[PDB]
């Protein structure tokens, strides 16, 4: 643990840099913001509260900045698209009037592929006109900021409906943040980004996935048992530090395995849904203890690595829903990060070395 101490205390080092950068992409992300909000399909948008310490810039990895811009969508109703739990088409109850988005309508369903296509053409128009700014390939849309700073942009639609069925036994907080916690919680919005299904080897354009990133800043800064975690000298967990050294040994495998970008498809959206399963595990306070950061370190470890053998990580939200299915991640890339994990952990993390 003496070694993870020491790597913590290195990347503290590097806040004003990430201070600076977020800072830059927080001017850049108002600019768009006020020309969307001309368009008559995107003047109910705004930026949605997804950040643990910066509040509508989170922190995807050392340049890479994620960012969500909710519209307000009421009426919604869903059908679910074959039985992949996460993606649903999406329609409206009725026509009470006419609303904003028909525009993208085909049929009584809203087109996930027509709204992002306008969605991406407003935002690159005004890419163009100082930070010198342009766009990326390929649910999200993607810029580059001085060279330096990567940028994702996801719009969401925003539901403040009753959570769909498949979410009914997600959320398994109940013995760790307690049963009130998750029924609060599970009244807020939820929200749906257009990802597209993967079905043969191409896309459905026209699905949208359930999202609740903006739940992490929730339960990330109001995270143990007793409510006052944290909020003094008597209660130092090291849950959140696990999740930054969990979240830094991928940024450090993958800057190796770069050669051949085996570990491409791995992201912190991995490791923190391996995290929190294991705060599910691991409900009590003392489970966590600050003078006990290796042991909790290996625990979450361990646990990714059950999870990348198994080739099984379920959605945290939805557990019918395998992020580690072979439909999303092939087999080869499994096997050979497992492999690359079973040694570090074997080998006291000599990727944390100096
Ligand atoms: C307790 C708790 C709370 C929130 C999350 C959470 C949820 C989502 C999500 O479901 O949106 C997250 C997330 C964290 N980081 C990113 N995303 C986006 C979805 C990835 N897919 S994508 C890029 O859109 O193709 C977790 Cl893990 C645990
Ligand atoms: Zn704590």
């Amino acid at each position: 643990a003496s070694k993870l101490r020491a790597v913590l205390e290195k990347l503290k080092l590097s806040r004003d840099d990430i201070s600076t950068a977020a800072g830059m992409v927080k001017g850049v992300v108002d600019h768009l913001l006020l020309r969307l909000k001309c368009d008559s399909a995107f003047r109910g948008v705004g930026l949605l509260n997804t950040g643990s310490y910066y509040e509508h810039v989170k922190i995807s990895a050392p340049n890479e900045f994620d960012v969500m811009f909710k519209l307000e969508v009421p009426r919604i109703q869903l059908e679910e698209y074959s039985n992949t739990r996460a993606y649903y088409f999406v329609k409206f109850k009725r026509n009470p009037k006419e609303n904003p988005l028909s525009q993208f309508l085909e049929g009584e369903i809203l087109s996930a592929s027509k709204m992002l296509s306008k969605f991406r053409k407003i935002i690159k128009e005004e890419i163009n006109d100082d930070t010198d700014v342009i766009m990326k390939r390929k649910p999200a849309v993607t810029l580059l900021i001085s060279e330096k700073i990567s940028v994702d942009i996801t719009l969401a639609l925003e539901s403040k409906s009753s959570w769909p069925a498949s979410t009914q036994e997600g959320l398994r907080i109940q013995n760790w943040l307690s049963a009130k916690v998750r029924k609060q919680l599970r009244l807020k919005p939820f929200y749906l980004v257009p990802k597209h299904a993967k079905e043969g080897n191409g896309f459905q354009e026209e699905t949208w996935r359930l999202s609740f990133s903006h739940i992490e800043k929730e339960i990330l800064n109001n995270h143990g048992k007793s409510k006052t975690c944290c909020e003094n000298k008597e209660e130092k967990c090291c849950r959140k530090d696990c999740l930054k050294l969990m979240k830094y040994l991928l940024e450090q495998l993958k800057e190796r395995f770069k050669d051949k970008k085996h570990l491409d498809k791995f992201s912190s959206y991995h490791v923190k849904t391996a995290f929190f399963h294991v705060c599910t595990q691991n409900p009590q306070d003392s489970q966590w203890d600050r003078k006990d950061l290796g042991l909790c370190f290996d625990n979450c470890v361990t646990y990714f690595l059950q999870c990348l053998r198994t080739e099984k990580l379920e959605n945290y939200f939805i557990p019918e829903f395998n992020l580690f299915s072979s439909n999303l991640i092939d087999k080869r890339s499994k096997e050979f990060l497992t492999k690359q994990i079973e040694y570090e952990r074997n080998n006291e993390f000599p990727v944390f070395d100096e």
